[PDB]
């Protein structure tokens, strides 16, 4: 069953085997990944968080990031640990009140504390549209329909050096897959459908680390949504999905009735299927209840590319029609060295007091905030670009940025600006070496907004800057609860930390 808008999340400690490997886990809900938060568009949404951890080598504080909503007068509320609140110590829980206005579609909720998410706290978050303008093009959409794509470690997140090229153990597909080494014929998630019957299939990569090439064998995929923003219709036999990105796509059931491979290739770990890793299985009603013979193609002839895609409504780009064409044109230094990202020259390490109090507190322009050198201020309603040139080791970094979606002028692996009708996502692959990845959006939106690169180890490692957008109205525009100013009290006497 699907929970919320209004709900109880406890965060628990628990052995799990996902792949056949028993090991201990950070988990909400009492499962990996977590249930499924939902409710229509607009909706209150009251998510009160217990935090009942008590195993240190997965950390006992959390926070939680409800990735993709924009958080319009609820700063407090997003999640970022030491951004926008400090975290909830253990024992203790705390409500997280915040209205999806304008917003339907597919997201998820992760924690946002160091690279906790990775020990297993992360599921969907749905916001369904009663007046969807892609209702007919299906039938079913429900909690059988969201499709998630996992990393999964059998090392422990705390143990995973700094700056390091971390390779996961296993890739899970809703929950379930096998581990590359050591290979056991543990179970198969199975995803069922019904000849002649259409679905919104809601693919949610809740990955901390590689991308996915994603496919269906005999199956086409028709693209209607990219992290939140309905699209034109998109048929393609592929879809290379980075961490953290979302699609919904339908699929049409009108193959043979029988067995099917569901494929997610990560960029590292374990390449191939051998053993079924990899894998899943699409079944059709009335089949056989046996593994598929079924094979990929040796190339795909209809990948997705980004620059295909295209919004449903006439969302156009902000701005001017040419490079530097914006109010405020930025462009970012981003670079790796000796175990560490940097941005502008700055690597981000988490301040001890949050940037969001810092501001309610009086600091009021980007150089009196912490950390020094890791917050640019952005102007009010203004046309904001940012260029994201690739290079820096580790890629292709999926970027994302919180508070916001942005229009995608320039994609990965093509010179060429789009500003007539790109997509507009909240997540985007910058690509490889020469690229020059480039965003826009409108700056309607008070608040610090974390940006980073979304493979979490490179966030740890400090692939971050802070967005200080409209510092003068964050006051204003964001009153908050008596139990988010208790909470950097209580962690820092927890912790025993002076402020
Ligand atoms: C990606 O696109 C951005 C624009 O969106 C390019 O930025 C431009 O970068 C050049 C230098 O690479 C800038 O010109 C230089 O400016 C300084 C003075 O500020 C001057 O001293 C140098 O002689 C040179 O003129 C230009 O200002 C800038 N545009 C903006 C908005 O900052 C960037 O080069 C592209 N990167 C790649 C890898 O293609
Ligand atoms: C590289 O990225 C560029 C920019 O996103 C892509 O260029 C765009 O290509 C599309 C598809 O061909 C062009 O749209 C077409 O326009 C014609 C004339 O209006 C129309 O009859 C077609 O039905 C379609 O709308 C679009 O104008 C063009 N934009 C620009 C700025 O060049 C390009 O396709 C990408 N390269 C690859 C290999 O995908
Ligand atoms: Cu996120
Ligand atoms: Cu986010
Ligand atoms: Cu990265
Ligand atoms: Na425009």
């Amino acid at each position: 069953a699907q929970i919320g808008p209004v709900t109880d999340l406890h965060i628990t400690n628990a052995n799990i085997s996902p792949d056949g490997f028993s090991r201990p886990a950070v988990l909400a809900g009492g499962t990996f990944p977590g249930p499924t938060i939902a409710g229509n568009t607009g909706d209150n949404f009251q998510i009160t968080v217990f935090n009942d951890l008590t195993d240190p080598s997965m950390l006992t504080d959390t926070s939680i990031h409800w990735h993709g909503l924009f958080q319009k007068g609820t700063n407090w509320a997003d999640g970022p640990a030491f951004v926008t609140q400090c975290p909830i110590i253990t024992g203790q829980s705390f409500d997280y009140n915040f209205n999806v206005p304008g917003q339907a579609g597919t997201f998820w909720y992760h924690s946002h504390l160091s690279t906790q998410y990775c020990d297993g706290l992360r599921g969907p978050f749905v916001v369904y549209d009663p007046n969807d303008p892609n209702a007919s093009l299906y039938d079913v959409d429900d909690d059988t329909t969201i499709i998630t794509l996992a990393d999964w470690y059998h090392t422990l997140a705390q143990q995973e050096p700094i700056g390091a090229a971390i390779t996961a153990d296993a890739t899970l597909i809703n929950g379930l897959g096998r581990s590359f080494t050591n290979t056991t014929a543990s179970p198969l998630s199975v995803i069922t459908v019904q000849s002649g019957k259409r679905y919104r299939m809601r693919l949610v990569s809740i990955s901390c680390d590689p991308n996915y090439l994603f496919s269906i064998d005999g199956h086409d995929m028709t693209i209607i949504e990219v992290d939140g923003v309905n699209s034109q219709q998109l048929t393609v036999d592929q879809i290379q999905i980075f961490a953290a990105q979302r699609y919904s796509f339908v699929l049409n059931a009108n193959q043979p009735v029988g067995n099917y491979w569901i494929r997610a290739q990560p960029n590292s770990g374990g390449q191939g299927f051998d053993g079924g890793i990899n894998s899943a299985i699409l079944r059709y009603e009335g089949a056989t209840v046996e593994d598929p013979t079924t094979t990929a193609p040796t190339t795909f002839s209809n990948p997705l590319v980004e620059t295909d895609l295209h919004p449903l409504a006439d969302l156009g780009v902000p701005g001017q029609p040419f490079r530097g064409g914006a109010d405020d044109p930025l462009v970012l230094n981003l670079a790796f060295a000796n175990g560490r990202f940097s941005i502008d020259g700055v690597s981000f390490v988490p301040p001890t007091v949050p940037v969001l109090l810092q501001i309610l507190s009086g600091a009021q322009n980007a150089q009196d905030l912490l950390p020094a050198g890791s917050v640019i201020s952005l102007p009010s309603n203004s046309v904001i670009e940012v260029a994201l040139p690739a290079g820096a080791a580790g890629g292709p970094h999926p970027f994302h940025l919180h508070g916001h979606n942005f229009a995608v002028v320039q994609s990965a692996n093509n010179a060429t600006p789009n500003y007539v009708n790109p997509i507009w996502r909240d997540t985007v692959s910058i690509g490889g070496t020469g690229d020059n990845v480039t965003i826009r959006f409108t700056t309607n939106n008070p608040g610090p907004w974390f940006l980073h690169c979304h493979i979490d180890w490179h966030l740890e490692a400090g692939f971050a800057i802070v967005f200080a957008e409209d510092i003068p109205d964050t006051a204003s525009a964001n009153p908050v609860p008596q139990a988010w100013s208790d909470l950097c009290p209580a962690y820092d006497q927890a912790h025993n930390i002076s402020t």
